[PDB]
C-alpha cells in the first residue's frame, strides 16, 4: 500500500476535538469515522454531532461507557447523525431532540483481529476506529516523539487511526490540542495484537455511491 498516508493532509480530517470530564470517548470516536466518509465519497467535510449520540444512543451510556458495535447501528436504523452546529456539544447527557439526518452510511465493517498487516489496509482506504488501554501514565502523559511507552492491552478507550508509517500509526484522540502532538499521538507499528492492543477490536464506517 502507499507507504506513508495521511487523511489530515487530505481534508478529510476535522480539526481536533475534546470529550471533556465526559466517558464519551465512544462516542467521538465512532463519528469522526463517519465524518472523514462522507469526505471522500461526497466531498464535503462537515462537523457532525457526539452530543446527538449521547442523548439518543440508549442503548448505550452517555457519559460512563460505550461501544462500537452499538453506536454505528444507532446512526444507520436513524437514518443518520445531525451537524455539530445544530446539535452542540454540552458534556453530559440528556433528552433526544428532533434532529435532523445530514450524514449517514449503509453499515460497518470490523477489521481482521490482532492483525495490523491488514489492518494497514483499512487505515490506508479510510480512518478506522479502534480501542486501547489508555489509562498508563505514560501514555496518559505522552506528548511528543512516537510513543513505544508502557500499556497492557485490556482496552478502555476509542479513538481513530487516520494515518500510518513505516513503524508507526497516527491515532486521533480526543482530549484537546493541547494533549500530544496537537491533539493526536504517533504509537508504533505492529507488535501481535498491537501496542495497547491497537489491533483487538478495529471497525470503520461504510457507503454507497
Ligand atoms: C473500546 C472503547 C470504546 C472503550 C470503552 N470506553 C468508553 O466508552 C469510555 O469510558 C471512554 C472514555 O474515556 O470516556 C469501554 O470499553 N467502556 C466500557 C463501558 C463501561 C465498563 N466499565 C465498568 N462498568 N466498570
Amino acid at each position: 500500500l502507499p507507504e506513508h498516508v495521511d487523511w489530515r493532509a487530505k481534508g478529510a480530517v476535522i480539526p481536533l476535538k475534546n470529550q471533556g470530564k465526559c466517558g464519551s470517548c465512544w462516542a467521538f470516536s465512532t463519528v469522526t469515522t463517519v465524518e472523514s466518509i462522507n469526505q471522500i465519497r461526497t466531498g464535503n467535510l462537515i462537523s457532525l454531532s457526539e452530543q446527538q449520540l449521547v442523548d439518543c444512543s440508549k442503548k448505550n451510556h452517555g457519559c460512563k461507557g460505550g461501544y462500537f458495535d452499538r453506536a454505528y447501528q444507532y446512526i444507520i436504523a436513524n437514518g443518520g447523525i445531525d451537524t455539530e452546529a445544530n446539535y452542540p456539544y454540552k458534556a453530559f447527557q440528556g433528552p433526544c431532540r428532533a434532529a435532523k439526518k445530514v450524514v449517514r452510511i449503509d453499515g460497518c465493517k470490523g477489521v481482521p483481529q490482532c492483525n495490523e498487516n491488514a489492518l494497514k489496509n483499512a487505515v490506508a482506504s479510510q480512518p478506522s476506529v479502534v480501542a486501547i488501554d489508555a489509562s498508563s501514565k505514560q501514555f496518559q502523559h505522552y506528548k511528543g516523539g512516537i510513543f513505544t511507552g508502557p500499556c497492557g492491552t485490556k482496552l478502555n478507550h476509542g479513538v481513530v487511526i487516520v494515518g500510518y508509517g513505516k513503524d508507526y500509526w497516527i491515532v486521533r484522540n480526543s482530549w484537546g490540542r493541547h494533549w500530544g502532538e496537537q491533539g493526536y499521538t504517533r504509537m508504533k507499528r505492529v507488535g501481535g495484537c498491537g501496542l495497547c492492543g491497537i489491533a483487538r477490536l478495529p471497525f470503520y464506517p461504510t457507503k454507497a455511491x
